[PDB]
């Protein structure tokens, strides 16, 4: 009929687009052609649409769709309208429950792929060739909101995928910290209820700055390393690409000899690290809740795919006992100083999904989803993991069958003889279902351990002690690992640090709470301690002066694999640049801007007062993406503006403030010809200043200095300047 | 043991307290003594916790709570650590399905009490005697976005009523506004899909500015009334105290003597109707989310109790068809001018819950929930809302039974003879599960309807017609009741709503959709039409320009009771006043601006740069309630800045903007002394304007102009001003 425009325009193009350019599209849709052997496999479930006849579930077609049947059309509706009746029980129930941690989240099909062999330390067939790749599934996650709740919050991220093997699924379920908050299962209710939500009135949603949550922190001393992250810019990520990814326990690889090795996993992000700064990511929770689920789409709508490199910390057997923090601690990190990240394979994630919920919200990933050539240890907090991600299950999923939901099916053959249960969807044939059996002779069997296609046996670690309820000694410290992070910060990133918990403790309402909190600062080092102390009001005893301050790790004064930005790396490819147009856009400076973005792989947004088209100079139709107010600074990463009629946008406020918003979360801004006026707005200097690059026409150097400073990702330099302004 | 701190000050004062001046609490210990009937029966399930030794769900007392039970404390966890399993296993299982439309909200407890009998018109016994006070629960809520969603989103609002009366639960669940989108049932699962997030990638979140909702309202022209509504600033309220509720259906009120009268039920609010501007609500979600689900736990506990009256709007049943709307239309209001609002009764909410996911996330609303001297009518929305709040239950709340969680049980009798379903708690000691029996001698027995007591009878309406799916030709006029709304707005309410229009349509990506949205609106008013369209770059077609507009509503030209500002009505009592500190603050201008506050009961939140205290002149000292930055101008209604040090804020940012921000946002502003040098930041000519009162001393008359200009809520007439200014 129509309803569609015919022009053709309500279809996306099937081709990368940039940001924006198009409406986006369900995976299949827009990349018909990016295929793996796990999506390969779903095509038994996908369901068309095109040239169909509107049905119900049992197949009778509708003829009308408006309409409820009733006795006379101004009469009642009556009971025997089994069509309306099922279109509103589905409706009534569409709803499953959400994960009772992590129930925020994004997700994205992809591959891994080995760089060499690793079958000299692991019998584990997906890391025994480097041409075979496997089909991954990846969800990224927050910790603490709902699964309404907004992307940008400060928290611990998700990072868990799903790796489709010939041998069984392995599930690596880790977060973007390399340490956890306790080290042992039995309080992880206690440590989540006092994160959430509070009891009584629901409040708050995404964030930790309420009095439970730092009440708890103050009488847990083993919180403190990972609160010291999360408090870092490291709790509020750009995207979920310029992030790193850790397992956080030890593990052992084993190999086809039976030799142990232990191993902590490392992801790192192959288009640099970088972080939002707090009051833009606060601000942009409410300007866009859906940032890092929005932007991620369109990365790989675009064909910017995310892409990881696996990385090992091996530790020999022996060496168990060299370092002076337990392995088996999960608040204890290694340092890469001490300990390598060997680089191992590599992630590329290209392909949305179809259906949100079918495959991202009914997807199962549990740790105790290992495959032969890996086994666990006995750090006391991955022992307790193991049992819950099978438990929630049987009601988030509604039952034992939830490996055959099609996300979560293997793609190698499982056969065993379970049976029944709710959902089922597999028709067993074998006239056995117990064995032994001499009925269909034994089948399926069990299988002996070898190197290659063998059955899953545990290494025989050695177990003696008594059965206690009893904390290791060994886990009994608290500090020195909270001060090596913090010497191994950049200043102004220790700066962020002491503005976080002031910003989180001036939210507390009960007073020796946050005091509690300071003296347990004190212990770990003084000068963090008195900073976030003067904010608050809080004097330090004499005493607190006085506290010896911890033991180095090892010898080790400082790591800067610890921090963000001190060895920089940088994508400029995928970001983002605000163009701000006027009436009368001079295209010498237009056509110079964007042919330097374009060829390093940079995304423009031209935005206006309007929404419609302007027309260059040159009588050019420039088509306008946003308003001002509509896509704010905050959702770019820097901002040009050219030059041509100035007095159109210059009085608008506006336009104005766009530029002062930036300028205070330290982005670059480029001012070209009579731009250059509304530095009287951002109040500079005629000489000039840092990270404002301006000239007479937007051109080669111009855009080279505005490119230079976008690798670098913020101005630093201007955190003195930008206290003055109100914006 | 102490954890507590002794002085006592974890323990909030079990009496009124201003917001945020003591830490918030469960009900009962916040107010041991608001009783009502239904919160005196919920005492035999409250659970207390002092001096009560931590066990098991079974009983048995936990040693300890730190630990698992592992062989030796650095083996592996043992599989007969029950303590360890019952805890991780309830935590596994914490979440129920969400409401698949309203799941944000936030509920209180208080009660109903009747002006007069109304038994000339009903035999309702809840409505028979002023005397009878009835205990009712109330959830507001929001329509989009999941539980864990902002509560400062344009959307309508939910408002729903739980009536425990001595014959039943009556249950009123309406919104705040009169009409709603869809006429049909049967296409409540469409509509409900093209608002909420797209489904393959589910963005967004409590938003309707995206493609497939302004697809479906540019397909149907009957959403377009109660669309009007939603882009007015009817669809962002300040507070769910400063809102209208209406049941949206004519329903039929049966007295004693059997003669039916239709009615349609509003809900007054006493505090007066007052709204956001949509720049500080979108704000707001990112700086406070829970800003409503706050300010209404902290209403009620200073006291400032929500009060509503029921006023009904009653037709005689031989003016069914005086009208030129049909009365069974839910897209169409009666205007009060035709048929008047009769007050009946007063509603007060004075407690909060103890435990919001026992009280507030297991409460089952339903408007089937019907009790004698009420009926239904043909409605085709009604008839098919009373399949669907039933059947929601069986998946929502696990079964049958939800009427035994203890929020939703009648306070009355019911006896019957249902047997069995998931988690029954009643045990029924009947011989007999059936009926015609003579073994229990038939109880419990039927009873015949009368005047007080009587089983329920439905009202014998005639019904003759075929059995059809069809709509009546009635409903087909979709344009002059969004004319007759756009008609009675103030000229101010009218630009909001262009602007509501322009942002919305501004984020959909396909513009063939905000072009269908412009021709639908010419059908309308050209000048909303116009206006609209400009904003986003689109030319009206001379044919547009000569669409005939609609026919009055039976000869209205305006109705000013469907304006928010025009009539003026305004609490100035529970609203909030931000106070910029310095640290040497003149107590006189203090002293005076305090205790004008109290006398008219508005709350003040005294700010700074850091936290603890500042010493007034005097060396009173002033404990610091905010920062400029953590309590933003978003939160309050109105600034004042007394004299003093002004030297120390001036120079400062955040104290700047805090004044540009609320400038902006239309709120009043009052500078004492040496402050008034603030009014060069927001461009006052000294000559002064309306709005921003100054003086050389805060006094009498200075708080005067400022709390006259707070009871008229914002100064429209800054609205031209407010375009030049960058914030
Ligand atoms: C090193 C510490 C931990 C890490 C790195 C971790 C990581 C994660 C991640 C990334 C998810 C999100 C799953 C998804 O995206 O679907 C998750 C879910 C969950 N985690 Fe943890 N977790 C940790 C500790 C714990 C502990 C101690 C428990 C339980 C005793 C626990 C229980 C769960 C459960 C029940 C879920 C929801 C499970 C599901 O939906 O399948 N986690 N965790
Ligand atoms: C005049 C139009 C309508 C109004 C005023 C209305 C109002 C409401 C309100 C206020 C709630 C929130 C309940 C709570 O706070 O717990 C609600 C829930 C709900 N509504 Fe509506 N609704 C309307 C139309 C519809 C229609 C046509 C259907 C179904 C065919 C529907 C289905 C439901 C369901 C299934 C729920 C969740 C029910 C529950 O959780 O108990 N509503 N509605």
């Amino acid at each position: 009929d129509s309803l569609a425009p015919e022009d053709g325009s309500h279809r996306p193009a099937a081709e990368p687009t940039p940001p924006g350019a198009q409406p986006t599209a369900p995976g299949s849709l827009k990349a018909p052609d990016t295929r793996n052997e796990k999506l390969n496999s779903l095509e038994d479930v996908r369901k068309g649409s095109e040239n169909y006849a509107l049905t119900t579930n049992q197949g009778v077609r509708i003829a009308d769709d408006q309409n409820s049947l009733r006795a006379g059309s101004r009469g009642p509706t009556l009971l025997e309208d089994f069509i309306l009746r099922e279109k509103i029980t589905h409706f009534d129930h569409e709803r499953i429950p959400e994960r009772i941690v992590h129930a925020r989240g994004s997700a994205a099909h992809g591959y891994f792929q080995p760089y060499k062999s690793l079958s000299d330390i692991t019998k584990a067939d997906f890391l025994s060739d480097p041409n075979k790749i496997t089909p991954v599934f990846v969800r990224f996650s927050t910790v603490q909101g709902g699964a309404g709740s907004a992307d940008t919050v400060r928290d611990i991220r998700g990072f868990a995928t799903k790796f489709y093997t010939e041998e069984g699924i392995f599930d690596l379920v880790g977060n973007n910290t390399p340490i956890f908050f306790i080290q042992d299962a039995h309080k992880f209710p206690d440590f989540v209820h006092a994160v959430k939500p509070e009891p009584h009135w629901a409040i708050p949603q995404g964030q930790s700055a309420h009095d439970t949550f730092w009440d708890y922190v103050s009488l847990q001393p083993e919180t403190l390393h990972n609160v010291m992250w999360a408090m870092s810019d490291r709790g509020i990520p750009r995207s979920y690409r310029t992030m790193e990814g850790f397992g956080i326990h030890t593990f052992r690889l084993i190999n086809a000899e039976g030799k142990a090795t232990f191993v902590r996993f490392h992801w790192k992000p192959l288009a640099g690290k970088a972080s939002l700064v707090w009051d833009e990511a606060q601000k942009l929770t409410g300007r866009d809740p859906d940032f890092h689920r929005r932007e991620l789409w369109e990365a790989i709508e675009a064909g910017d795919f995310p892409e990881y490199e696996l990385g090992f910390q091996l530790i020999p057997e022996e060496d168990e006992f060299k370092f002076d923090f337990d392995l088996l601690d999960p608040t204890k990190l290694i340092p890469e100083e001490l300990v390598p990240v060997q680089r191992v394979g590599k992630m590329v994630l290209n392909r949305n999904p179809d259906n949100f919920f079918a495959e991202n919200e009914q997807a199962a990933f549990h740790p105790g989803h290992i495959v032969p050539g890996l086994d666990f240890t006995n750090d006391p907090l991955l022992q307790g993991r193991l049992f819950s991600y099978t438990d929630t299950q049987i009601s988030r999923l509604g039952g034992p069958n939830f490996h055959e939901i099609p996300i979560n099916r293997p793609t190698c053959p499982y056969h065993n003889f379970q049976r029944d249960g709710m959902h089922r969807m597999g028709i067993d044939t074998n006239p056995a279902n117990y064995e032994p059996n001499s009925i269909n002779d034994n089948w399926p069997r069990e299988t002996p351990p070898g190197p290659k296609r063998g059955g899953f046996e545990s290494y025989q670690e050695r177990v003696e002690g008594n059965k206690v309820r009893e904390r290791s000694p060994s886990f009994g410290e608290y500090y020195s690992h909270p001060r090596l992070f913090w010497l191994s910060q950049t200043p102004f990133e220790q700066r962020h640090i002491v503005d976080g918990f002031s910003f989180e403790l001036s939210k507390v309402v009960r007073p020796y709470i946050r005091e509690r909190v300071v003296d347990q600062l004190a212990h770990i080092d003084l000068t963090l301690a008195q900073a976030v102390a003067k904010n608050l009001g809080i004097e330090l005893t004499d005493d607190q002066l006085n506290i010896t301050p911890p033991p180095d790790v090892n010898g080790l004064k400082k790591d800067p694999s610890l921090s963000l930005y001190a060895i920089p790396d940088g994508d400029v490819k995928g970001r983002v640049v605000a163009i701000l147009l006027n009436d009368e856009v001079r295209s010498a400076d237009l056509l110079a801007i964007l042919k330097a973005l374009k060829a390093k792989g940079v995304h423009a947004k031209l935005l206006y007062s309007r929404m419609g088209e302007v027309t260059a100079d040159d009588g050019t139709v420039l088509p306008i993406a946003a308003t001002f107010a509509g896509a704010p600074s905050l959702t770019v990463d820097a901002v040009i503006v050219p030059c041509g009629n100035i007095a159109d946008i210059a009085d608008n406020g506006d336009a104005n403030y766009y530029l002062m918003e930036a300028y205070k979360h330290l982005k670059p801004i480029a001012l070209a010809g009579d731009a250059r006026k509304f530095k009287a707005t951002i109040k500079i200097a005629d000489q000039g200043e840092e990270g404002i690059v301006e000239a007479d026409s937007a051109d080669g150097s111009f855009m080279d200095e505005l490119l230079t400073l976008m690798a670098a990702h913020r101005v630093w330099s201007r955190i003195p300047k930008i206290d003055k302004i109100p914006a």
